[PDB]
């Protein structure tokens, strides 16, 4: 077991390229071990959940090569049909984005698969896709509406019009993917914009497809075509030092190359409200997908009313925003994001936790939070095997007082693996040592 200890920084300094978006590489090998033809990808995240991707595709005959030096895939496409049916369950490890997309794919397969991962991952809820998928014709058996899944494939779907209940993009994906297997016209309806990674990369991947009203639309059984792909930096990544440097006086920081998707900005468009001093320049559009470089300098926060819109927006940053609220002059207050609670851990427990257990009052709602600004101790918090927990309470080590010990940090590598080499190369402070 390996801990997080952290002391104090002196401001942040220097220019980081953060490696690649998790999300959009899930969505790029999956597409592209199906695709006809030889897909190049750049950028792909070399963490422990895009690589279990990566394993479960190869368990079902992907042709997949890895050069996780250079963070370069070399996809062979197989085409729609050409996957085999797995001898053993797939492992997703802690990956949600796995699983759902996974059974997707799966659910129009003419085999069986069974889907499983780590006790994080099996707590994680799936009736959300059970349900939607059961409706175009999938069997899938669960106890609890929990992984694991076991997948009774159909290759005889029918297509559906359906309305997603919460902003899920795992649940608008996963549908989507059983929709180029299902007879006829699978259409999404989403009240709320939600990540639309899978859009552009069947757009990319010459799919035709089409928005309508909020709806968006594909048609079962056309062909996915070989394209190469270049995956911008993680914003999600690019996020805790976009905080830290806000937040530590003395810092001035470039971030290059992250991806500016406005269905990721959520971070950004908060902080800026709050009084951030964040710079968006040199606009790039490799793939259908916005890069930018980021520039961020120190500037005094101020709490806000989060307004609900920016809740799907911003989904993942929560924890690292929430350092934010802690050390701003005044209240913030978080609704509208129980979703919060569902994640790797339950977010919203864990962020109380470790704030209070640091001297700020802040207090939980079913939905949400309210954040007293304050002053960030120093002292110890526990990550509950979650990445972004821990990361976030690395970054609040960067004002704290004095040292911060972060508990159980082997989860950090399942969407960052560089975190700590880059967080001392800007001048965080950051330190791997044994745990218990
Ligand atoms: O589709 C994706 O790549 C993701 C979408 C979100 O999940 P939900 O669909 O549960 O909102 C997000 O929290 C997750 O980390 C990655
Ligand atoms: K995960």
């Amino acid at each position: 077991a390996m801990d997080y200890q952290t002391i104090p920084s002196q401001g942040l300094s220097g220019e980081i390229c953060v490696p690649g978006d998790k999300s959009i590489s899930h969505r790029a090998v999956l597409l592209a071990a199906i695709a006809e033809g030889q897909t190049q990808v750049d950028g792909f995240l070399m963490g422990a959940d895009n690589l279990a991707m990566v394993s479960a595709l190869q368990q079902m005959g992907a042709s997949i090569q890895v050069i996780e030096d250079e963070n370069i895939l070399v996809v062979e496409g197989v085409g729609m049909t050409g996957l085999q049916a797995p001898p053993e369950a797939l492992d997703c490890g802690n990956s949600g984005t796995a699983i759902r997309l996974l059974s997707g794919l799966l659910a129009g397969q003419p085999f069986n698969t069974v889907l499983t991962g780590d006790s994080s991952l099996q707590r994680r809820p799936m009736k959300r896709i059970i349900d939607p998928l059961t409706l175009m014709g999938a069997k899938i058996d669960s106890t609890g509406n929990v992984p694991p899944l076991k997948i009774y494939g159909n290759p005889r779907l029918t297509g559906i019009h359906y309305q997603l209940p919460m902003a899920s993009a795992q649940v608008k994906s996963c549908l989507l993917l059983a929709g180029l297997y299902a007879r006829g016209k699978t259409c999404i309806t989403e009240p709320a914009p939600s990540r639309d990674h899978t859009e552009r990369l069947l757009k990319h991947f010459h799919y035709t497809l089409q928005k309508d009203k909020q709806s968006i639309c594909v048609s079962g059984g056309g062909k996915l075509k070989a394209n190469d792909i270049s995956i911008p930096g993680d914003i999600s990544s690019a996020a805790f030092f976009i905080v830290a440097a806000t937040i530590t006086p003395g810092s001035a920081i470039r971030l290059c190359r992250v991806g500016v998707n406005p269905t990721r900005l959520g971070v950004i468009n908060l902080l800026k409200m709050m009084g951030a001093d964040i710079e968006v320049t040199h606009y790039t559009e490799k793939n259908e997908e916005p890069t930018a470089d980021i520039t961020v300098r120190h500037a005094r926060l101020k709490g806000i009313d989060i307004p609900p819109d920016q809740v799907p927006l911003t989904i993942d940053e929560f924890p690292v925003l929430l350092i934010a609220a802690a050390v701003a002059q005044g209240k913030t207050v978080l609704r509208d994001a129980a979703e919060l609670r569902v994640k790797e851990t339950d977010r919203i427990a864990a962020m109380v936790d470790g704030l209070q257990k640091l001297g700020i009052a802040a207090e939980s709602l079913p939905d949400g939070v309210i954040i007293q600004g304050g002053t960030l101790e120093g002292g110890e918090v526990n990550s509950y095997d979650d990445h972004r927990i821990a990361m976030a309470f690395a970054v609040a080590g960067t004002l704290a007082k004095g040292p911060v010990r972060i508990r159980n940090c082997d989860n950090v590598k399942t969407s960052f693996p560089n975190f700590v080499e880059l967080a001392n190369e800007v001048g965080m402070n950051v330190k791997g040592v044994r745990g218990r």
